[PDB]
This record gives structure tokens, C-alpha cells and sequence, in this order.
């Protein structure tokens, strides 16, 4: 459905179902980040210790450990965002694993960006800040996990988008016609076409002075796939450097 | 300011670019799909026999053949860059541009522009070389051994799937500098003077692709997503050199012309 009136409508039942399936909000983050209870600050070991406290014995490995849970965690609510998209259930079954699988990630590294600054991101629902610096001290490979993140979380939250406006951006991603595996290409580019005419619409209306703002956010899309190639990466790199290290049934299905 | 002018100036610009286009790339797509209809006729290299005997009809200007080809293959990547290179000056504010941020930009987009392009000369069994007088397989590209045969084949893949948005040679001006107009690449000095730049190049893009393609619903958008997976085609091509440079040592002002 192609009329402006059709747009504005899948635009605000997808607002209105990110409220529902994302507790922490983009709008929840940064009333966080800017202090309108303040979150506690993990700058080093001992202030780590004390979070630990306040809010797997080797340090560098926690930290891992706790970021794996959480990405548990936001793959449910994913998952949850994904059924609500008008078109995503009627999809072959095995399709909507594929683009669950595939795009997860993706949809993990925009919405961190949410809850990052130029010095750190929240942590522990909101209830933590953990230091860029402290973060960029860790030992090799962890060290290296979160620093190209916040490089391109600067350069996303520049573009000024608000929950609205990533909501369609969202499904935009999940509605990927070119997923390796698909069985039925067509279904899902349909669907993505009417999320981009919805996207668009929405850009228009919401940033009206933001010139090519669709354009930039779509070439974000380049700067999230090379994010989640790194991503796996760098756990090729745990692979060899760690010892057991237990992972969830969910995160080992999405890495195969 | 007066009504209609914003769209007058963003298709006189496209205009510009396509001419000047035109001037840089001798062989256009226009000409590339007129030749692969098969109808003079290239000839056609489809194994390591015709090979040997296109190298009589065809004087390539550049051993073991998966070699041989990979050497040629060099030699026009490099006669390429010069092309755009050249193009690249007629993209209006480029010129104007810290020296050092042009070489910057020419040297990491020339791969994406060369894979662009060269799917204009593709069809999907096989590929036009020496400005059209051959035509050589994809099946006897993906013959040659390890790991030369798998150097053009995800070339082809990208470039049907490229090939089916059906852009002609007034898009492909546009995209092509908009990808010459990065404002990510690696060690730019001034990045925003590119991106405004890269602005004005995609609101004429888009102009362009919304006139010429009306009913291509979100082209644009399909196009820019396109621009994602030639980043991919281009690490795992610099991935594969990786490979030949330190597996296939097998001279030096040669290697110099050559130092990519």
C-alpha cells in the first residue's frame, strides 16, 4: 500500500510497536545520557569492581560475558519488533530465521548507537556508563571490540534521527532481500520497498531541513555490514586466544 | 531561486556529467549491450586453445595462463585508473579539493569504480576485453586453478544482479562520481567540504533515476544499497591480492608500475 496516507500509517504502527517490544528507547537514553539517579561511571578496574557492586574471573572476559548476555536479550526483543511488521510472519518460516539470523546484528550495533556518546555507553539498563577510554584500555582482542562502534555511533548520531524515525529504519534492515539462503527473494524486496517509501516519507516530514538525510541513513547500511564483519572477526580471534567459554543456544545458532 | 530552477540546475549537472563521461570511457554500456547481443563479431575466448590463438587475433600489449591473464588484467586496471582519473576532474568542486584528499579518493575508489564499469561490458557468461574486440567466458575464467578462478566469478555474480536495475550510461555518470565523493575514506583531511559535495551529487542521482526510471519504484535507494556490496566485491578482491602476493611469487620497475 503506496499512498501517502498508507506510508504515514505503517510508520506509526512501527513507532508504536518499537515502544512496546525496546524498554530503553533512544528518547529514555539520552534524557540518561544528558541528566534530566545518575548512572554510575565504570572508568577502570576499581571502579568496574564497584559497579559490579553497585549495579569468569578475568576482567577483559566479564566484560565479554556481560555484553553476550545482553545481546541475548536484544535478540528477543528483535525478534518480538521483527513479527510486528506487516508482511514479516506470512513469509516462509525458514525465511524469517534467515533474516533474524543475518540481521540481528545490524539491528544491534544502530540501536547501541543510541546509547552511546563520544565517551562511553550505557550499560545495565541505562544504570551504568562505561567509559570509552576504560574500553580502549582493555588487553587485546577485547580492547578492539567497541572502539570502531563508537567511531561510527558519532557519525550516526550526527545524522539526529529520533525513535520514529529508527523504528522503519529497523525493519528496513530486517526486511533484507539479500540475505544468503533466502528461498523467496521477492516477497521480502516487496515489503522492504514499501518500508523505504515509508522511510522516506518519514525523513521528509520529520527533518524537513535535512538535505539527502535518506540517502546518508542508507549509506549507514555499508558502515553496519563492515561493523558486523569485524564483529565475527573478532570472535575468530576469541576462538583461538580463550579458553572455554560457555555461549548462548541463541548466539551459537546466529554465529553458524 | 525562481520556480523549477533547483531541477534545471540538478539536470544540467547530470548533463555534465554524462558528457564528460563520454569523453573519458571510450567503450559505453550503450555500445558493451549492442556488442553482446551477438550479431565486427568479438572473438570468443572459451578455453586455454582459443586462448593461445586469440592472442594472434587480439595483440594484447602486456606463461602459465591463469597467470597471463591475471597480468593482463593488471594492465588495464591500471589504463582504467587513468580513465577515471581523468573523469574525476570533471566532477564539478573535485579540482578544488586538498590535493592530498583527491589522491585519497582516486586511490580507494577506483577498484569500486572499476567493478561498477565493468559490469556494463558483462553479461551473465562472460565479459568483453580489449575494448571490445574479445569476449572471454565466464565458465573458462572459473576453470583456471586456484586461486585465479575464483578472482572474476563473485565479479559476474555482483554484476547480473547490477546488470538487472537496467542503468544506462546518464545513471552510471552520476553513481560513478558519487562514489569518487566518500567522505569515509581513510585518512581524508576534509571531510565535510566532500560530503557537500557528494550532496549535491546524489539529489541529481536521485533526479536523474526518478525521470529515467519512473517506474523503477525506489531505484535510488536499490542503487545506494548496491554501493554496499561493491565495498564487499572490493575487500575480498584486496583479500585475493593479499594471496597472490605472498603464495604466487612465481621485474622491478615492472613491480613498480604496478604497486596497486
Amino acid at each position: 500500500g503506496s499512498e501517502s496516507a498508507d506510508l504515514r500509517a505503517l510508520a506509526k504502527h512501527l513507532y508504536d510497536s518499537y515502544i512496546k517490544s525496546f524498554p530503553l528507547t533512544k528518547a529514555k537514553a539520552r534524557a540518561i545520557l544528558t541528566g534530566k539517579k545518575s548512572p554510575f561511571v565504570i572508568y577502570d578496574m576499581n571502579s568496574l569492581m564497584m559497579g559490579e557492586d553497585k549495579i569468569s574471573k578475568e576482567v577483559a572476559i566479564r566484560i565479554f560475558q556481560g555484553c553476550q548476555f545482553r545481546s541475548v536479550e536484544a535478540v528477543q526483543e528483535i525478534t518480538e519488533y521483527a513479527k510486528s511488521i506487516p508482511g514479516f510472519v506470512n513469509l516462509d518460516l525458514n525465511d524469517q530465521v534467515t533474516l533474524l539470523k543475518y540481521g540481528v546484528h545490524e539491528i544491534i550495533y544502530t540501536m547501541l548507537a543510541s546509547l552511546m556518546n563520544k565517551d562511553g555507553v550505557l550499560i545495565s539498563e541505562g544504570q551504568g556508563f562505561m567509559t570509552r577510554e576504560f574500553l580502549k584500555s582493555l588487553r587485546k582482542p577485547f580492547g578492539d571490540f567497541m572502539e570502531p562502534k563508537f567511531e561510527f555511533a558519532v557519525k550516526f548520531n550526527a545524522l539526529e534521527l529520533d525513535d520514529s524515525d529508527l523504528a522503519i529504519f529497523i525493519a528496513v534492515i530486517i526486511l533484507s532481500g539479500d540475505r544468503p539462503g533466502l528461498l523467496n527473494v521477492k516477497p521480502i524486496e516487496d515489503i522492504q520497498d514499501n518500508l523505504l517509501q515509508a522511510l522516506e516519507l518519514q525523513l521528509k516530514l520529520n527533518h524537513p531541513e535535512s538535505s539527502q538525510l535518506f540517502a546518508k541513513l542508507l549509506q549507514k547500511m555499508t558502515d553496519l555490514r563492515q561493523i558486523v564483519t569485524e564483529h565475527v572477526q573478532l570472535l575468530q580471534v576469541i576462538k583461538k586466544t580463550e579458553t572455554d567459554m560457555s555461549l548462548h543456544p541463541l548466539l551459537q545458532e546466529i554465529y553458524k
